[PDB]
C-alpha cells in the first residue's frame, strides 16, 4: 500500500523518500502519472528556498496521468481516465472564487498546491483534491509529451497574453522565451498579434520562437533590448509588452518599450530582489497609462478543457516544446538535474512512465 | 472637369452620371480608385431602398486608390500615394469620439459616408474626408485584391469576432458564410478559438470556411441548425455566436444554440422587417445573461493599418475571398450584379483598374 | 416531526400545509425565518405555471433568519446566527461557476433553487445548500424590513445597473418603477449616472423614485415614452436605460431611446409572448452598437456581503421599498395575495416572524 | 493688444511679464479667466524643474472663464458663453486618439498643454485649442468656485475612482487626502464602494473626508499604515487602492494593503526618485493578479460636461475644496505661493476675477 517518490529532503537536499499512497477524500481523486515534467520552479525551490523552508516534501507539478481511486462523491471521473492535472488545483468554495481568482483561494498563490503545501506529482501516485472540479479528460489523439506541457507551459504563457490586453494587428513584445516565453508568443499569435518581437539572451532557440509565432528575434548581444526595440519600431514601442522571464531590472525595460496606455504583462517568478524596480519617467511619473498585470496562471477542469482544445483542433503545438525525453522513474532524478544545470538545446524535459 | 460614376438613380435603377470631380477642403484628399469591390449593402441600398431614397448617389464603398490631390493642410499623404481607403470615414471631431464610436461619429451609422450620405467610390474619383485621419498607406507587398477586402469584409468578419468576446479555446459559431462571415470566422481563430462551427444554406463554400480555421461545417439542408449544433456540442451549446448573414429568424437561432452567459455578436445588415426577434424563453425570459451585440465595423487609419499588418505579417490571407476578378471601369457594372443574382461560385468580386 | 409551510397546492391553488422539517447534509444549513418578503415571481408560478406544475412546494425566496442546524463541515456559521439568505444560492462545483456565471449553475437559472426545485423560506424551517458559500451574517444594527430587501430586491436591481455600463456622469433612463426598479434607480446613482429618467405607468410612486436618485419622472399617461425621452434629451437619448418591468414591447422601446453604442440592460422577467421585438431600424439594422443584456441577479455569500456593508455603511436605505409590515406567520398568506392583484400603494410587503 | 501674464521667468524665479495677446487658429477659442487655481504641479516645473528650464511661460491650468474670440470654423461656442476649460486640452487628431488615450495623443502626457508646451490660464487671456472639442458650457446655476475644481482636481479624482475597477459594495482606501484624494473619495462612492477608509498625514483634515463619503480615517501618526488597514479590515484587506498623493515608498504601501486580484491606482504625480518600488513578496513575487494603474486625468468637452452633470444634479459639491477665496488677479501671486509649503488644515485655493 506504499509508494516511493522524488523529494526535497531539506533546502540544498533531494532523495527519494516513501509514504503511505494517499487516500481521496469524498471529492477526491488519486491518479498516477504517465508522464512528468519538472520546472525552474523545483530548483528555486529546493536550491534558493524561494518558497521556503520545506520538509521532506515530493517535488513537481506538471502531470497527466491514470485516475486509480475517487471518493465516494465524485461525479466525471471514473478509475482508468485519462486526465490533464492542472498546475493550480484550488479550493473551490472560497470567498476569492466567488471574486473570480481561484489562483489565491484561500489565501495569495493558495491555488498552487503541489509541492508547495502538498506533495507534488513525482511519485508512483499523486492526490487531487476536488476531482469533478480539478480534472480534464485528455482525448487519446494527444500525445503525452505535449499533453504535459498544459498543466503549467501552456496556462501560464497563454494567461501572458490574456493579461496583455492585445488587440487586433497590435505589435507585442515578449521579454524572455523559456518554455513559457515561447508559449507567451503563440498566446500573443492566439490574440490575433501582428508583429511579434520575440528578445533573448544567448543561446536563442530561433526556430522555436518563430515556429509559435514570432516575426523578430531581438538577441541581447546586438545590444541594449530598450535601443534594439525602439529601432524596429521607430520610436513607437510596442502596444504590449510579455514578461515570461528574466533579472527584475527587466521590469524597467518592459515600461520602456511599451507605448502609453499599452500593458505590460508579467507571468515570470521572481526569485530576488526585495522590490521590482518601476522606472519612474518612463511610467510617466505615474501616468504614462502603463497597466502592469502579474498573475499566477489558470487552473481548473476548465481551462485544462480550454487548453486541450486548442491542442485538439490544431491551433498551437506544445510538443515542440520538449526537448528531451526520458523513460521510467529512475529518469525522474536525471531529468530534475537537467533543470538546474542549464544547458544549450533545453527547453523542457519529459519523463514518460507509461 | 467631370468624372465618369456608376449611380444609384433612384431606388431601382443603377446607370453611369457624370459629376464635376470633387475637390477636397483643407484636411480632405482626392483619390482615384486602383481596385474596387461591390457589396451587398449596395444592393439593399439600391433594390430594397433600406436606407431611403437617393437620386444619382455614386455607389460602392471598397477601394484602394492612388492619392491625387491633397488639402493644404494634409500633412501624411502626398500625390500618387498608393492607400487602403476604410469603408467607415467619420469625422474626428464629435462627441461620439470621444465616447468611442467613430462609427456613430454625427449620427447613427454616420461614419459610413460612401454610398450613404457622400458619392462612393465606383467613380473616375472620389472625396476622401481628413485624410491623415482616414487613410492607410498600401505596402508594395501587399496585393490589390487582397488589399481591397481590407475596407469592408476584413474589417467587419473581425469586428464580430472582436465583439463576441472569444476566450482561448471557446468554441465558436459563425452563423452565415458569406465573404464578412468568413473573415468572422478567421477573426474567430485570430481571438483564440478552439472549435469554430461554420454555419451556411447550400451551397457552402466549404474550401473557403476550413481555409480560415473552421472545423466543422453546418449545412441547413440536413435539419435545423439548433439541432445540429446541439448534436456537435453534446447538448452544451457555443460559448459564442457570430451572425454574419440570413435573415431575421437568425437571431433567434443565436439565442437558442449560445449557452448562458454567451454572446451573440451580430455584424450582419438586416435589410427588411419591423422586428429581429429575441426568443424570450430561451434568452431565459430575459435572465439568461445572452448578451446580444450588433456594431458597424470601425474604420479610419488606426483600424486600416492594424489589419494591414495582420496581412503583412502573414496572420490572415484576405486573397481567398476573391472569386471573380475584373478588370476596367465598365466592368463595374457586371461585377455589381453579381451581387444582385447570387451564383454559387461568388463570395466576392474585385474589379482592377490599374 | 413536521413544519407547518404555506405552498403552492397545485397550478391555480396555495394553501397551508405540513410536511417534515428538513435535515441540513454535510454542507448545508437549516434557517428559521425572521422576516420574509413575497414575490411577483411566485405570482407567474402558481397562477400562470411559468415553470411548470407543482405539488406542495413550500413558495417564497426572500428570508432573513437565524440558523438552527448545520451539517458536519460547515465552518463560518453556527446556530444562533442571523444570516442573510440569498435568493440564489448555487452549488459552487459546476463548469459554469468557473465560467463565471453562478446564476446558471447547472444549467439556464439553475442558482435559483427555492421555490422552483426546493422548498422555499415560507416555513417554519427551510433548508440553505452549502452555508458556508450561500450566506452572509447579518449585523443586528441593520432593520429586518430592511435586510430582506437584499436577497432579490437590491441585488436584482443593482445587477441592472452593473450591466448597464454606466460611466461617470452618464444619464440613466429606468424603465419600469417597482421595487426592483427602485433598486436600479439606486444601483444608478451607485455607479455615478448624472441624470436619472424614472419611467412609470400610473400611479407612479414619485417620492420613492426621487428619493433613491431619480431626477426626472416620465408617466406614461402623459405620452409615448420615446417622444418624451428625446424631448428631455434635445434628441440626443440616453446613454444606459435599463429594463425592471413590463410588457415585451418595453424592449423595442429601450432599444429606441438609448443612442448607438449605449447598452440596454434587461433585469426584469418576460412572462409572455413568443419574441422579444429588437426594432430594427433603431438598432441600426444591426449596427446600432446597442448592446443588450439580460442577467438573473446575483446569489451568494460574497454579493450578500457586499450589499450588506452597502446597506450598514448608509450607502443605500432599502426600507422605504417596504410599504405594508405584518407580523406574524399567518400574515404571509395575506402578503403573497398583495403580490397578485397589485393596489396602488403597494411596492414590496414584509411580514416579520419575530 | 498686448496682455500681462503672470510667467516661470526660469527655474526658480516666477514674475509677472507682458506678452502679446494670443490670436485664435480657425478652431481655437481665446478665453478670458473668471476663475483659476493653482497646483502643486506649478511648484515642482518652477522650483523643481521637473519638465525642465522654461521662460516667461504664464503658469496655471486649472480655470474656467469667458469667450472672448473664436475662429472661423468654431461653431458650438461663441464671444459671451461661460466655459469650463479642462486642464488636458489634446489634439484629437492622432493615432493615440484612435486608440483610445487622448491624454497621451502625440506622446506621454502631451495632452497637457497649458503651463507646459503653451501659456497657461494665468493671464488676462489665454487660447484653447480646438475650442469645440476642449470646452464645455457652465450653466450660469454652478458657482465659479465649484466650477473650477472641475479641470483637474474632479477629473482626477474620479480618473483614480474610474481605474480602480471598483465593485458595488467593495473596500476602497484612499491613500493621501489633498484636494485630490478628497475627489478620489467621491470618487469612490460614485463607483459604489462601501467602505472608504481614508489615509492621511498628520494634520487631517478630517471633516472634508467623511463629507465626501469616507467611513474610517487611517492617521499614520498611530502607525503603520499597512498594519493599521489589516487591523481595520480584520486580515483581508482592500479590493483596491487610490494613490492620490505621497513619496515612492507609498506604492509599496498600496501593494501590502490590498488584496490578491485588487488593484492599485494611481493618480499621483511622483517627483522624485528613479524607481517606483513595487514589493516582490507582497506581489505574489510576480503573481499576486494586483493590477497597478497609473494615469493621467481624461480631458476634453465630453469629460467636462460629465462632471457638470454630476455637480448639476447634486451628485457631488466640490466647493468644500474651495477653502480661500481670493479677488482679483493682483492675489494670483499670494495664491501661488500658498501651493509650495503645508500651510493650512485648508489647502487648496481659488481666484475669482469677476
Ligand atoms: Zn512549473
Ligand atoms: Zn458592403
Ligand atoms: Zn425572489
Ligand atoms: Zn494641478
Amino acid at each position: 500500500h506504499m509508494m516511493k517518490g522524488f523529494a526535497m529532503l531539506s533546502i540544498g537536499k533531494v532523495g527519494w523518500i516513501e509514504k503511505e499512497k494517499p487516500a481521496p477524500g469524498p471529492f477526491d481523486a488519486i491518479v498516477r502519472p504517465l508522464a512528468v515534467a519538472p520546472c525552474t520552479s523545483d530548483i528555486h525551490t529546493v536550491f534558493e528556498g524561494a518558497i521556503g523552508e520545506r520538509h521532506n516534501m515530493i517535488l513537481g507539478h506538471e502531470a497527466v496521468g491514470e485516475v486509480v481511486e475517487v471518493g465516494s462523491e465524485v461525479k466525471d471521473f471514473k478509475p482508468g481516465d485519462r486526465v490533464v492535472v492542472p498546475a493550480i488545483t484550488p479550493d473551490w468554495r472560497t470567498s476569492e472564487v466567488q471574486r473570480g481568482y481561484h489562483q489565491h483561494s484561500g489565501g495569495m498563490l493558495a491555488g498552487w498546491k503541489f509541492s508547495n503545501v502538498k506533495d507534488g506529482v513525482f511519485g508512483e501516485f499523486f492526490h487531487v483534491n476536488d476531482a469533478d472540479m480539478n480534472l480534464a479528460h485528455l482525448p487519446k489523439e494527444i500525445p503525452l509529451e505535449a499533453a504535459v506541457m498544459i498543466p503549467d507551459m501552456m496556462t501560464t504563457g497563454f494567461h501572458g497574453a490574456e493579461l496583455a490586453d492585445i488587440e487586433l494587428g497590435a505589435t507585442v513584445a515578449v521579454l524572455g522565451i523559456g518554455p513559457v516565453g515561447l508559449m507567451a508568443v503563440a498566446g500573443a499569435k492566439l490574440r490575433g498579434a501582428g508583429r511579434i518581437i520575440a528578445v533573448s539572451k544567448p543561446p536563442v532557440c530561433v526556430d522555436a520562437a518563430k515556429y509559435y509565432g514570432a516575426t523578430d528575434i531581438v538577441n541581447v548581444k546586438d545590444g541594449p533590448i530598450e535601443s534594439q526595440i525602439m529601432n524596429l519600431t521607430e520610436g513607437k514601442g510596442v502596444d504590449a509588452a510579455i514578461i515570461a522571464g528574466g533579472n527584475a531590472d527587466i521590469m524597467a525595460t518592459a515600461v520602456k518599450i511599451v507605448k502609453p496606455g499599452g500593458t505590460i504583462a508579467n507571468v515570470n517568478y521572481f526569485g530576488e530582489g526585495e522590490v521590482l524596480p518601476v522606472p519612474r519617467l518612463e511610467w510617466g511619473c505615474g501616468m504614462a497609462h502603463k497597466t502592469i498585470k502579474g498573475g499566477l496562471c489558470p487552473g481548473g477542469r476548465l481551462r485544462m478543457e480550454r487548453l486541450i482544445d486548442l491542442v485538439f483542433y490544431k491551433r498551437v503545438d506544445p510538443s515542440k516544446l520538449v526537448t528531451h525525453v526520458f523513460r521510467g522513474f529512475d529518469n525522474i532524478e536525471k531529468a530534475f538535474m537537467l533543470m538546474k544545470d542549464k544547458p544549450k538545446d533545453l527547453i523542457k524535459p519529459v519523463v514518460i512512465l507509461a
